[PDB]
């Protein structure tokens, strides 16, 4: 299994009045690695990678002020207010030259710093971090939903082909393939020998067509298995009224019985897409309400949503009780949670805040005209960097290596550490 432990000795230091934790392991006298963490997590995102690290490098991960086993004082929590403990955590420690490796608010902590000190930073290994998101349209509103009761997918068709990026548990029960052989291929994998050509074209034309269709098809298993499949397509608009997706709703079994009784599956899968539909738009309001005073601080605050409910939704795997109580730690108590509503107000999406919309901006810039070594990491469908903009920074980003980690929402450290560690463990080897 994925490891559940934390098997790290605290450490402490003074950092403007109060105490900050973190941890450190590893050497101690060549070129330090920072591990910068965000929201609502700590220093134990990064557990299960920091051992690849530990044997070459230093490691040290601090967490955040108000957040992990760090002091908890009466601040707005502002990202200026991490940015200032952070700035007085490095000095600190002496740190002079680094190698970061952030994630989330931890690397506009990371990406701001570099900006700022360019001549200190070795190379920057990023995954999942905060840009500026033009349009809540951007806002994946299917995250966290592969263990719904339903059996159904989410193509992307502005993705070369048409792939795959969305797949529930029921489709993967149905065709036994696992997700990281299903996302980002075409559907058309599973059909074989004895598929009806006919159909395939009345599909292949209403995709063309950006209009509905239902078939029965024959597909197969990845273990050869043949089967009949009923299934039901149709598109999903954005908020210009043109075709951002496509959901498509299987029916489970070899079927056989796909006459009379075919009319009621028909039924049923067709009403499934309408009702997955009509709700897309509410699961993506969530993070919206999230970024109000009144309804944001109690669903938040009060009622602890961000971590009983978003940070499993930034997960494509189930964590494990054991993993959730380590994440629910810091917040047992109820005014301990501002850093928790406090962040999701300062993502810079759709214009606001402006602040820290052009803050962003300014290192997203350094960033394209830094020779500085890069390496990023991104899953599909993510959260924050969707599989396009990765594609795009790719080919951007000066001196940037990017890896496919398979599978992924937000916390792809808990989806893939090992292959997430072994990269950076590789590229620290070719570093200076
Ligand atoms: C730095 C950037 C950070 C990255 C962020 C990552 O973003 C990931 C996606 O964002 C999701 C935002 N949206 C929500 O959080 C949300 C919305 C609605 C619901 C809902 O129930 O309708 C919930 C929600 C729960 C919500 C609250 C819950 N309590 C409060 C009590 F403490 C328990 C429980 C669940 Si629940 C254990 C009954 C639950 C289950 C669920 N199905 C399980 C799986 F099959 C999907 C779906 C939603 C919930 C959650
Ligand atoms: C949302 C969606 C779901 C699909 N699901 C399946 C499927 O489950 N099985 C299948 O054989 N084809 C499925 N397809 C069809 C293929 O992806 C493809 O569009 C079809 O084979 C016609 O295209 P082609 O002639 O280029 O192969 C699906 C298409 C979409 C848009
Ligand atoms: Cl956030």
């Amino acid at each position: 299994e994925i490891g559940t432990g934390f098997p790290f000795d605290p450490h402490y230091v003074e950092v403007l009045g109060e105490r900050m934790h973190y941890v450190d392991v590893g050497p101690r006298d060549g070129t330090p690695v920072l591990f910068l963490h965000g929201n609502p997590t700590s220093s134990y995102v990064w557990r299960n990678i920091i051992p690849h690290v530990a044997p070459t490098h230093r490691c040290i991960a601090p967490d955040l002020i108000g957040m992990g086993k760090s002091d908890k004082p009466d601040l707005g929590y502002f990202f200026d207010d991490h940015v200032r403990f952070m700035d007085a955590f490095i000095e600190a420690l002496g740190l002079e030259e680094v190698v970061l490796v952030i994630h989330d608010w931890g690397s506009a902590l990371g990406f701001h710093w570099a900006k700022r000190n360019p001549e200190r930073v070795k190379g920057i290994a990023f995954m999942e971090f905060i840009r500026p998101i033009p349009t809540w349209d951007e806002w994946p509103w299917f995250a966290g939903l592969e263990r719904i009761e339903k059996n159904f997918i989410i193509t992307d068709p502005r993705l070369p082909d048409n792939p795959i990026i969305f797949a529930s548990d029921s489709f993967l029960q149905l065709t036994e393939y696992s997700r990281e052989e299903i996302l980002g291929r075409n559907c058309r994998f599973l059909q074989g020998p004895e598929t009806d050509r006919a159909t395939v074209r009345k599909i292949r034309d209403a995709i063309d067509n950006q209009t509905e269709v239902t078939v029965q098809l024959i597909n197969y298993t990845k273990s050869g298995k043949k089967f009949w499949n009923l299934f039901h397509l149709q598109p999903m608009r954005d908020q210009k009224g043109d075709v951002q997706y496509f959901i498509g709703v299987q029916l489970d079994g070899t079927e056989h019985v796909r006459d009379a009784a075919e009319r009621e599956g028909v039924m049923l899968i067709k009403k499934t897409a309408e009702n997955i539909d009509e709700a897309a738009p509410f699961w993506r309001e969530t993070f919206q309400a999230f970024r109000t005073t009144d309804v944001g601080r109690k669903l938040i605050i009060d009622q602890n949503v961000f971590i009983e409910g978003t940070l499993p939704m930034g997960v494509v795997r189930p964590l494990t009780e054991v993993e959730m109580d380590h994440y629910r730690e810091p917040f047992l108590n109820p005014v301990d949670r501002e850093p928790l509503w406090r962040f999701p107000n300062e993502l810079p999406i759709a214009g606001e805040p402006a602040n820290i919309v052009a803050l962003v901006e300014e290192y997203m810039d350094w960033l394209h005209q830094s020779p500085v070594p890069k390496l990023l990491f991104w899953g599909t469908p993510g959260v924050l960097i969707p599989p396009a903009e990765a594609a795009r920074l790719a080919k951007s980003l000066p001196n940037c290596k990017a890896v496919d980690i398979g599978p992924g929402l937000n916390l792809l450290q808990e989806d893939n550490p090992d292959l997430i560690g072994s990269e950076i463990a590789r590229w620290l080897s070719t570093l200076e």
